[PDB]
């Protein structure tokens, strides 16, 4: 779970 919205929160923090 966490892993998922650490990942998802990094790239996104990244990518937009």
């Amino acid at each position: 779970d966490a892993e998922f919205r650490h990942d998802s929160g990094y790239e996104v923090h990244h990518q937009k």
